[PDB]
C-alpha cells in the first residue's frame, strides 16, 4: 500500500507565481557518455569505474550513460515536451580542460555552446553547475585533487573559462553541487570517487583518513567557491544580470524521541548536513557545533577568507529527498568517532522512538517519503539564515531495476505522487513566507546513479537502454506536460 | 529615577495558594559569629579572612557577624514578626565536627537543636542547607578539601550526622548552595575561600588552575550530593515525609543581539550557569555543550554515578538576582580560555546591542533589576526539565554602605519594589503552569557578604552594628508583615 | 558601540514587489539657493534668516544652500547613479508667484519644468510637494500668512498654477509636508519661520499665542488642502491617472511604563502627533481626544468642510525618524498648558521607566534609532484607518558637523545601517499586510536643516561646501546603487 | 421564543472551588418595612414616596415591603433552604440613628444583631452594605444630604457605629452600593430620592442641576468611603480578618458599529459607568476621560484624599444585569450636555448597527440578556485594574406583574436560565484567570423595586402579598437547593 494524494490535493501551476520556475536537473558524468571523445580528459569518476569497477553495484559505468554528448537535442526536446522553463546541467571540467589546467578543448566548449543555444532556441533557461564531483584525474594524479590547495586556483581558472565561454548566455550558476555528500562518500566512507577512507575500512583506497580528509576537501571547496565568486562579481557581471550560488544536499531531521537531548541532536544533524557548507557562505565560518566537536581537524579561515565567503551566494540550491530521526549520542570515554559523520554526535535513524519508519519507502532503500521535512528546512532558511532566494535544485525518487512492484518503467505513479507532495510542500513554505523561486526535479532522464549504476532510475523521462538509449516520457513527465499547460 | 510598581500591581498573599511558602534565607558563616567558641573548628572562610584580610573589601570578617550563635532568638522573632512560614538556614560543618571528621561537637549540635526547636515553637518550618561554602579548614589542610575525592565520603558522614541529629524535626534539605558561584569564585577567579587561581592571576593563592580546579571541585560536589541523597533515601526517610535537593545560582540570559549566533550563545550561558549542576541531577551527566567545549578538563561519571545522580532531587532551589545579555564568542586560533567561565564561549554583558543596560541598578554593581529573566528560567524548568518542584531559595538586593541615594538603611523602598516585582514574576510563571512552591528572600538579616563584608546590606531586617547588633525591621520587612496578614 | 545588522539581515531589492518605489526627498528652501534671482519673491524663511540670523545654530541660511537652482542636473545624476525610481521635491511658492498671488514668474516655472523634464529623460518619476514651510513673505506681510483664512484661497490658486504648469507630466502630489512640525515649531515654540510664540517665551517674535496660533495655522492648512484637492479632482484629473495626498510627520510611541494610564497617554500622543492632521483627511474632523482637551482653541469644521476633508487623500506620506516614550500627565488644579503640545497631557520621554533610552543616538540629539516604532505606526494605518496607500516620504539621520565619531562625511555606515533597518521594518509591515508603496530617504543631498543650518548633514550624497558645492556619493548612496542593481 | 441552555451546559457546583461563595442580596428600604417603628427615623426614600407617591409606577411604597423587620427569620430560612453560604443585606442608617447623627436607636441595633445571629446560627455568612440609597431625611433637611460635605463625617460616624455594633461577627463590608446609578437617578434624571434635576426637566424637584449635582454627590460618597475605610483599618480590624470594599453597578458595552470611533466611545462608556467610582478607589482620581470632558463640574481631590482613596478596597462588588451598544457622539458647536450621562459623549443603544437588539428581553424593559458582557468586564478587572477580588454582588432579572407570558410567579424558568448563563459566564472568567470569589443573586425575595414598586419581581423566593407576605420558593430557588446539594 502507498497512499496517493486525493485529486483535489494535487498541485496546479497557478498555485505558484508566474515568475516561479519549474525545471529538471542532470549532471555531466551521469548522462553525457563520450568519456574519451574529441580530446576529453579522464575524470576521477572515469578512473574510479575503470580501476575499481566492482564498486558499482550493477557492474556498469558512465562511459556512455544516456549518450547526451550526442543526443542532447533529445534532452532539450523532452524538457520542451514537459513544458519545463529551466534546465540545470553541469559542465564536465575534463571535457573542456583535459588536463585540469592549460589549453581549452574547443570541441568540449562547442558542445556546451550547442546545448546552451538549443535550450535558448527552445525557450528554456540554462542554469549551470560548474562542478558536479567530476574532477580531472590529471589534477587528482598531480596533487591529490581537492585534498591540496592547488585545487583552489585550478578551479578558479576552470570557472573563469566557463564565465568567458558561456556567460553572455548563461546568467545563473552554481559553483558546486552537494559538497557534504561528496566529502562524506568520497573521503569518509570512500564509496565514491576517488574512493578514499581510513586504513581498515572497506573502500577502494583505504589509505586516507575518514576523520580528516572530508574536512580538508570541504575546506578547499569553500575556498574555491569564494575565489570564483569574487572573480565573477568583479569581472563577469558587467550588466549586473547574473547570479551565482552553491547547491547543498539536505535531509530533514526530527528528534528521535521527545527529549531536549534529541532536540539538541537534531540541531547538530542539521548543522552537520546543511550548515557545514551553508553557514560558511552565510557568515564566513563553519557552525559553532562543528568547530567545538571537530577542533584541529576542521581548518580555520583567515579573515580575508571569512569576508570573501560571507554573503557569497545570490541564490542557494537545496537538493532534498528525504528526512531522518536524529538521536543524541553522548560524549563519553568509551566512544570515539571513526567516520567524519560521527563528529555530529547524532545518529540518523530511519525509525523513530515509537518504532515507526519516518515515512513510506519509495524504491531505493534510502528515500523515505517525508515532504514535511522540506517545508521545515525552508522555514529555517527563512527564519535563521535571512530568507535568501532558494531553488529546489534536486528532488525525486528512484525506481529500482527488477523491483516486482515497479514492473513497468513508464508507469511511475509513485514518483508522480512524491513529486506532487513535494511541490505542495514547497507551496506550504511559500504561503508561510519562504522565498522559494523554483523546483527542479532530479532527474530529467534516467542516468548513471554513481555507486548504484543504472539500476536506480531517477528520470521523468525513461532512457530505453534496449532501444538505442531512446527518450520516452513516463507518466510523471506527461503530468508535467499538462501541469505546464503544453 | 527608579520607577516603582503602580499600587494596583503590588502582589497580594492570595495571589498564591494556601500551601505556597514565603520565607527568608541566611547562611552560617554569614550571620553566626562565635567563630571559635564552644569547641568549633575553623572553616576555610575563617582561615581565608584571617590569612588574607585584604581580600574583604571593607576590612571585615565573620568572626562575629550578626552574632546569631547567641542572638538566634531575635532571628526567629523577626521571621515571626514578618509572618514568614519558612526559614532556610545552613549548618556550619566546622561547628558540629571541628575536624571535618570524627567526634561530634555536642555544643554545636545543641545550638542547631535550639534554633530548630525555637522555630517550631513559633510555627516556622526549618529548611536546612547542609553546606554553604563553609568547609572545615582541617579537611582543606589535610587533602585540599573539595579538590580531593576524600571530600566525598567526609561530606557523606557530615550529612549523616545532620540527618541523625536533626531529621526527626527537619524534613527539607538542600545538600549544597550555589555550586557554580562557589566553583567560579573560589577556584576560578579565586576571590572566595580558599582563594585559588592560575599562576599569574590576581588572587590570594595563585598556585591553582582556573581551567581545571573549578571542574574538579564541582565534580566532587556532585558525587558528594549523590552519596548523601542515596544514604538519605535508604536510611533517613522511613516516614517518606522528607525531601532533599540542591540550590543553584542562576542568571537569566537574553541574546545580546538578534542573531542565531547569540541565540546559540544564550543556550551555552544557561548550560554553563545553570545546567553545570542541574543537568547532572536531572540526567546524570553535564550538558553536552560543556563536555564538547571542556573535554578532558571535565571529569567523566561512572555508570553507577550517572544513575545515582539522575533524579536525585525531590526539590530544587533557584537563587536568582539578575540577568545578562549573552554574546557569542567564536572558536578561533587567536583565542584561548583563561578562566573556567571562558569555556562557554559566551560573554555575559550588562549592556545589549542597542547600547541599553539590561534593567536598572539596584545598589551593588552586579544586581541589575530584570524580573522577566526569572519567569523565563522558571518556564525552562517546566518545559525542558520536567517541571520539578521549585523553591526560589534566594532573591533580593544590596544597599551599599555610604551610597548617598540610600541614606536611611531602614527606608528600603527599592528592595521592597524589587521583591514585589519578583514575587509578581513568580506569579506569572505559576499562572503559565510552573511548579513553584515558595519564595525565600535573601537575606533575613544584614550579614557578611563575602568579599564585600558588611558593606553590602541584603536584609529585610537591619542589623544595627552601632547598637549591639540589634535587629530592626526595615520598610520591606513591615510590608511582609502586612502581606502575611500578621 | 553602535551595533550593525548581521550581513544576512540586510534588505535586498527583491524583498519588495517590482512596483514598489525607492526614492529620496528634498525641499525648495533647503537646496535651491538663488533666493532672489530671476524675479523670485522672498519667503518667510528668507525673511526669518535675514531678520533673525541668530536663530540658525551655525550662523548660516538658505541664500545659496546646495545651489540646486543652478545645479539640478547634478541632483538628477546622483538619483540616477543610486538607481532611485522616484524623486520627491517641493515647489517654491515664492519663486513661481513672487507676491503669493497674481502674475506667475515664467523663469520660476521654467526651472521646475527643466527639473521635471530632466527627471523624465532619466527615467525618474517626479513626486511633488506643493508647500514645504515655504510661504511668500508678501502674504505673511499682507495678512499674517497661515493665520488668516485668506491663505486658503491664495494657496488654492498656487496649487492650481502647479496643476496647470506641471500636471501633464507630474502625476503624484502632496499638498503639504509636516503640518504638525510646522505648527508646533513655527507658532508654538516659534524656533521656525515666521518665529512666533506667546509673550514671555524665547522666540524671535514673542507676540503670538502658543496655545492658539498653532491650531489656527493648522486649521487653515486643512481647509487649504480640502479646497486644492476638490479643485484637482474636478478639473485636473481628466485621465484619472493622478494622485494627491498629504505627508505627515510621525513619531512612534511606547508607553513610558506598564500602566493603563500610559497606554491612554500613548494613544493621546499619537492623536496629537499624527491624528491632528490625518484624522481630518480620514473622517473630516480632529481626534476626539484633541477636541476634548483643546475645546474653543480648536476651530470647528462646517459640514461642507467635513465632507470635503473626509477621504481627501489618494495617498499618504509618513515622514518617520524616531520614537518616544509617552508618559501620562494628570488633569489637575496645579497644571496649565503653555505650549500647544502640552494639550496632549502626555510628555514625550527619550528614556523609559526602566531608565533606558528608547534606542541608540544616531548623531543629532533628537534621532534615536527605533525601527519598530515605524512598523507599529504602519499597522495602525492598516487596522484603524483603512489601510490607505502609504509612502515613507522621509526617513534618515543626520551626521553632525565636527562630531569626532563621524570624521569622514562620506563614510556614513551609521546612516546606511539605520536606513537598512528601516527598510527592513517596512518589509515587516508589508508582510503583515500594510499597504506601503515606497521609501524615500531624507535627504537626497546634504541641505539646510532649518534651525540647525548645514551643521546637520542628512544626505545620501555629500555636498562639498569647500569644493564648489560638488555632489559626492557617500557609502550609503553606493549601497543603494548596488541594491537598485545599477 | 426564549432559548434555554442545553442540559449538559447547566453549571454544577463543582465548576467552582470549595471556597467560592453563592449567596443572594437585598437592601433595607426594599424589604424591611416597619418604616416608623421602634424609634426609626424617616429616610429620603420614606419622604420621597410619602411626598411624591405618583413617582412610583404602581402607586406603592416601602412602608411595609416584605416586612422583613418582623419576618427576617423567614428570609434566613429561605437562604438555608436554597443552601446559600452568604447573605448580603444593608443597614438602614435611619433605623439605627433616627436623626442621622447622635443617639443610637437600641431597638434598631437589636434588629440587626438578631438577623446577624440568626444567620450565623444557620451557617450563613453576613456581608453587609452600610449604605444603600437610604439617607436619613434629617440630614437631607439639615444640609441637603450628599450634596454637602458635612455628609462625610456624618457617614463616618454611622459606619463606625456599624463597626462597633456588628464587627465582632460581621467581617465583610461594602461602604456604598451603586454610586453611579444613585448619582444619575437621584440627581440627574431625578426619578429616585431625593428626586432632583435641572429646572425644566420632569422630576419631583426640578430645582437642582443635572450637570453638577450628580458629581457633587458622587465626590462626597468617595470622600465618605475613604474616611470610613481609613477608620476601619486603623481601629476595627485588630485580628486582620475583616475586609471592606464598595459595590459598583456596571453595564457591559460593545461598540455600536465596527469603527475606531465606537471603540473609543465604548471605552468612554465604561469609564463613565464603571470607572467613575472604581478608578478613584484604584488610583485615587477619576478617569482621565471624565476630567477632560466634565472639567470644573468634577471636583478635584486633595493629595491626602488621593492617597486615602487609592487601594481603599480589599474586595469589590460588581452588580451586573445587562449590556449596551456604545455609539460615538461628536464634540460639536450644535451639541451641549443636559444630563450628567451626556458627558460620556457615547449614547447607550439597545440595538446595534446591524439593527439587532443586543440580547433577548427578560421581562423589565431594561434587562436584555448578554452574559458575555459580564465575562468581558471581569477580564478588564483582571488585565487593567490588577485583578482584585471580585464578588458579583447583584445579578438577576424581573418578572413584570401582569405580563401574560409570566402568568405563574413561581414558574421562573426564565430567571433560572439567565442565572445559569451568568454563573457559567463567571466560570468562563475564572478559567481565563479572573479572581471572582462569589455570586450573589439579586434578589433573595421579591421586594420594592424603587420607581417600579412591587410590580417588578426580582426574587428567587416569591413574596405572596395576598397571603400575608409569605415566602414561597420559586423554580429558580429549588434549582439552587439542588445545585448547593441541600
Ligand atoms: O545519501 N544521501 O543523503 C544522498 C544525498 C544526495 C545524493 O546524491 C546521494 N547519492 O548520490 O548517493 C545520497
Ligand atoms: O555574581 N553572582 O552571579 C553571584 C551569584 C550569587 C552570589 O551569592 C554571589 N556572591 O555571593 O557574590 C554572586
Ligand atoms: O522634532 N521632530 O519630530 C521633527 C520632525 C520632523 C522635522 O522635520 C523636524 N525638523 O525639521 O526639525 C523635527
Ligand atoms: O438602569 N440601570 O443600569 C440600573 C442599574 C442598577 C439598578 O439598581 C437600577 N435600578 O434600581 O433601577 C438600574
Ligand atoms: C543529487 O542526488 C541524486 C540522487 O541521488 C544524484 O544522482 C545526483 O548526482 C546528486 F547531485
Ligand atoms: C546567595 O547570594 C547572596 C547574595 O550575593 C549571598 O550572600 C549568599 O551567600 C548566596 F548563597
Ligand atoms: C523632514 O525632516 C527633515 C529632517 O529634520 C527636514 O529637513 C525636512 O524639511 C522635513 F520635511
Ligand atoms: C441593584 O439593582 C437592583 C435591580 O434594579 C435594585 O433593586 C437594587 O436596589 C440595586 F442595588
Amino acid at each position: 500500500v502507498f497512499t496517493k494524494l486525493k485529486p483535489w490535493q494535487i498541485p496546479k501551476r497557478d498555485w505558484f507565481s508566474k515568475d516561479f520556475l519549474f525545471g529538471a536537473s542532470t549532471s555531466a558524468y551521469q548522462i553525457e557518455g563520450a568519456w574519451n571523445e574529441d580530446g576529453k580528459g579522464p575524470s576521477t569518476w572515469d578512473h574510479f569505474c575503470h580501476t575499481y569497477p566492482e564498486r558499482i553495484s550493477d557492474g556498469t559505468n558512465g562511459d556512455v550513460a544516456a549518450n547526451s554528448y550526442h543526443m542532447y537535442e533529445e534532452d532539450v526536446k523532452a524538457l520542451k515536451d514537459m513544458g519545463m522553463k529551466v534546465y540545470r546541467f553541469s559542465i564536465s571540467w575534463s571535457r573542456i580542460l583535459p588536463n585540469g589546467t592549460g589549453k581549452p578543448n574547443q570541441k568540449g566548449i562547442d558542445y556546451y555552446n550547442n546545448l546552451i543555444n538549443s535550450l535558448i532556441r527552445h525557450g528554456i533557461v540554462p542554469y549551470v553547475t560548474i562542478w558536479h564531483w567530476d574532477t580531472p584525474q590529471a589534477l587528482e594524479d598531480k596533487y591529490g585533487g581537492f585534498l591540496d590547495k592547488q585545487i583552489v586556483n585550478d578551479y578558479k581558472y576552470f570557472a573563469e573559462l566557463c564565465f568567458q565561454s558561456f556567460g553572455d548566455r548563461v546568467k545563473n550558476w552554481f559553483t558546486f553541487n552537494e559538497p557534504h555528500t561528496y566529502c562524506c562518500f568520497s573521503y569518509g566512507e570512500g564509496i565514491h570517487a576517488p574512493g578514499r577512507c581510513s586504513p581498515g575500512l572497506d573502500c577502494a583506497v583505504p589509505e586516507g583518513d575518514s576523520l580528516r580528509e572530508p574536512y580538508t576537501a570541504g575546506h578547499h571547496i569553500l575556498l574555491a567557491h569564494a575565489e570564483a565568486v569574487e572573480l565573477f562579481k568583479a569581472h563577469y557581471n558587467k550588466h549586473g544580470d547574473s547570479k551565482i550560488g552553491m547547491a547543498f544536499d539536505v535531509m530533514g531531521y526530527e528528534p528521535y524521541q521527545d527529549s531536549f537531548l534529541d532536540d539538541q541532536a537534531r540541531e547538530r544533524s542539521i548543522d552537520y548536513n546543511m550548515g557545514w557548507f551553508l553557514e560558511p557562505v552565510v557568515r564566513g565560518d563553519y557552525p559553532f557545533s562543528m568547530r567545538s566537536l571537530i577542533g584541529d581537524r576542521l581548518p580555520m579561515f583567515t579573515k580575508e577568507e571569512q569576508e570573501k565567503l560571507a554573503s557569497s551566494c545570490d541564490i542557494m540550491g537545496l537538493n532534498y529527498y528525504t528526512s531522518r530521526f536524529s538521536k543524541h549520542v553522548d560524549i563519553s570515554s568509551d566512544y570515539t568517532p571513526t567516520l567524519n559523520t560521527d563528529d555530529a554526535y547524532a545518529s540518523s535513524e530511519t525509525t523513530g522512538s515509537d518504532g515507526n519508519e519516518i515515512g513510506p519507502i519509495t524504491g531505493t532503500y534510502w528515500i523515505y517519503m517525508y515532504p514535511k521535512g522540506l517545508t521545515d528546512l525552508l522555514l529555517i532558511m527563512k527564519e535563521k539564515y535571512g530568507n535568501p532566494p532558494i531553488f529546489i535544485t534536486e528532488n525525486g525518487i528512484a525506481d529500482v531495476e527488477g523491483d516486482p512492484e515497479m514492473p513497468d518503467p513508464l508507469d511511475d505513479w509513485k514518483r508522480l505522487d512524491y513529486l506532487q507532495r513535494h511541490i505542495s510542500a514547497v507551496k506550504d513554505a511559500i504561503d508561510q513566507g519562504a522565498d522559494v523561486r523554483g523546483h527542479f526535479t532530479w532527474g530529467l532522464i534516467d542516468n548513471f546513479e554513481w555507486g548504484s549504476g543504472y539500476s536506480s532510475r531517477f528520470g521523468l523521462v525513461y532512457i530505453d537502454k534496449e532501444d538505442g538509449n531512446k527518450r520516452k516520457l513516463k507518466k510523471s513527465a506527461k503530468w508535467f506536460a499538462k501541469f505546464n499547460s503544453v
